[PDB]
């Protein structure tokens, strides 16, 4: 039902960023793989992925895929699936991180708050104390109630059974608009995490334009959550 | 499509409080785990469980779990399932009971009455005619007519044909709304049934605030159950 | 996907009741089970069953459920399930009637009249031209047109494609309400095609307050059905 | 999914009427299967057909069935289902190595005429010429849905010979004068004599009986 | 299984698929070029989940889904709008029809909803590589360098290139909105250059007002499928 089209990359670096709340992860993890100049290393094939091919640069691209530069590869998608689907995606990666022996498996995430803050922190969760130990390290604050959904929730779980090293970044949010302010501090933190320095200034010089460019995007990822 | 994720425990007491009328159960559940301090020892897998962690304490926890402690486990739900999954996981919970051949499974529930009491009570049903004289003997009224939908019917009757002691303990309860108090009443029953040293005072001292929270989880629950 | 869990009766007479018009059947059934005193026998077992006890007389119960006495069996169900799930009931009814070369099979049904009548009727068809005399035989008229939905439908057809001897028994009746008096009607011929002694008197002593206990059921049918 | 319960018939002329537009083709074979005084030699069995058993003289009856072969059906069943069906027919078909299969349809005119006509359609030229032969005029250009379709189709490309009948309606109502101007031409094409007066007679009483299962279908659809 | 294709193998084939689509773009240009080059039906496609129907066509009863042919070129048509996994079945088998053919080329013939009127509506192209690009680019066709394809083009586009194959789409702007033959004229002129064919549009163009009128109704069904 699901088939990952990937090669394996020993000792991986896996970070995640589906569409969520606020587009944090997906803003984030688009601009982490363009600005480390990634290539399209696979996709992910299914007959129930609706029909289509995104075009990027003048390259058809699928809906689902996988960019990647040396050990680091990141997980996109540009579609927000059903629930079924989800699971059988993270069982598929969750999979291939444990053959290839992931050193880290990292979602990027959003929580939505509500309300406006001048200042929009970025949560931790660790899928054992090591990881969280790891995250308070940096300065990360950890989560200690909530719900994770999402590919970002089953993959915290199901790779930490794995016996993996796993993470989520929450981004703060107001939890109703496209916020790349939100995805760049994600994009701070791990660069911190990764020892990165991939500057967020281009986010936040572009930041009004992204959110209107993705405005749609978020109203259909909406319409689809609320069935 | 579903497997327990969930060790051998020899002879257990399964305890099951999943979503259900006045979320008795599920209350009465989450608070024992938490007052008798009990690991989580496993859960409920399935692809048809929509994807999600919680955060409890600083771990991330599946929707669907069993708590632990000595011989005792409970299961707990944090969604609220459809019935062709419902019937899927008693299946292997009965399984595994079989298994391990457990001495009591005990499902904990709400009886909606429709109208408030001064005093709602507790009523009790047995899987057979033992189990009710056992229940008897400890002063629980005998349900004789009604019906009980859901997880704690399904075990009820599935453990039973299993050649299990099976139990369930029902909290009168108005019928709409959360209802820690009778929650309360459930696990004084419970708590004498089983032996234990129970207090339920904390559930009372927190009867508001728990009703508040689970204000919107009982209405996504009411929901869910006019579709199914 | 169904599973049937229920002892070999030998020479059974089968009698199915399940939800359908009036509740016509449903309400003999359940009160033949219970004037004859019978024993819970065995059930019927599926995860498309929704999950349920009914607790009574202090038993746990399922919702759809096999009453015996001798050489007789009642089937029973508390909820009106979809089309293909009672397709696939009949089928494992009709392999153990089979199986354990039934006598008879018996179903009790509804005729829904769209009117008011004085003195309603009940009907007869059989499986083939034989039981259709042994019926005229009786004084029930046969009918001669008409259409049979439901689990009455399917078994009388399968069961006499089997080479089993089959019946269906149909009370005149409104067609939109629980109707105990029909059901009584129906009662009373099949005492007689039985040769039991079952009083009906009871079930239309308690007409008014079965018509209100079931006016629930019966709305929840109705909306079933479409 | 489904099994014929149908003996082998060699030779089999296969008429098929189900359920349609203005029921002509239902009506049609209906009607033929009474005046020839057929015998129900067997049926579609499928979990998927709902539970029920019409009773026709005093004699129960499943909702699929066959009376020269007639298959009938008093439901409209789902585009999957038909496809199976028809699946299966036509194995049968091959099997017994049927010399014509015969699909009688009716054809949603969207206006009154003073004459309805019948229009034919044949799976290969040749069946073409055969309908030309008589003065039945050929389809040129359209669509042609449900098990007739498919049969035609399927059907030719057994190798079989294989026929559409199509008798133009109102589109909206159930229309036994339609159905009786089929009949008139298929009895031409079968050398048979059945007079369609009786179906002209009760044409109303037939349309009033049939408001309900047209309905029915249309919501079906 | 699911989907059949009864099809004979047409060795270097080139194949144009033109399902319906936005505008009826590419079901009006593959229709329009099978008939003005003559093809013959040379097989179609088979499925359970096809709706029972014939279409006659010349007093010969055809399926919904078919595949005309002459020489070396094939031209798919679709009468019918199919939900997506059949489109994914349906691409699959396509695909494995090309490769065990060695199939030439394959071309998709699309449309691009502007949303608005405009005096010249132009062409667009993507290859499904670099170097078909580069021949797109060569013919004088603007190269999409952003945007999507969805439906059985989109899905034939990335998965043909996928195999190895030679894989094109041309997108005919159009309003969005209504059939639009004038869009499948554009699009078959630069087929026409394309493949060295000498196709005269000007009977489409001089029908145009007439096929608008008997398709509107297909277009209307169409949009209603969509979502």
């Amino acid at each position: 039902p699901v088939n990952l089209v990937l090669p394996e990359v020993e000792n991986a670096i896996f970070i995640e960023g589906y569409p969520g709340v606020g587009l944090v992860g997906h803003i984030a993890a688009n601009f982490l793989a363009k600005e480390l100049d990634m290539d399209l290393i696979g996709y992910v094939d299914s007959l129930f992925i609706p029909p289509m091919s995104l075009i990027l640069e003048g390259r058809p691209t699928p809906p689902l895929r996988f960019y990647g530069k040396n050990n680091i590869i990141i997980a996109i998608a540009d579609i927000f699936l059903p629930p079924t689907l989800v699971n059988e995606i993270a069982k598929e990666i969750v999979n291939y991180l444990k053959k290839v022996n992931a050193e880290k498996v990292i979602s990027l995430a959003g929580m939505g708050i509500g309300f406006f803050k001048d200042t929009f922190e970025v949560w931790g969760i660790g899928g054992s104390e090591e990881e969280n130990k790891e995250l308070e390290s940096l300065g990360v604050k950890i989560l200690k109630y909530g719900s994770i959904t999402g590919m970002s929730g089953k993959l915290l779980w199901e790779a930490s059974r794995a016996g993996l090293k796993s993470y989520v970044l929450l981004g703060e949010t107001f939890g109703d608009r496209p916020d790349p302010r939100a995805a760049a501090n994600v994009v701070e933190v791990l660069n911190k995490m990764l020892g990165l320095n991939v500057s967020v200034e281009p986010l936040l010089k572009e930041a009004e334009m992204i959110e209107e460019q993705l405005r749609r995007m978020h109203e259909q990822m909406e319409e689809a959550r609320r069935k």
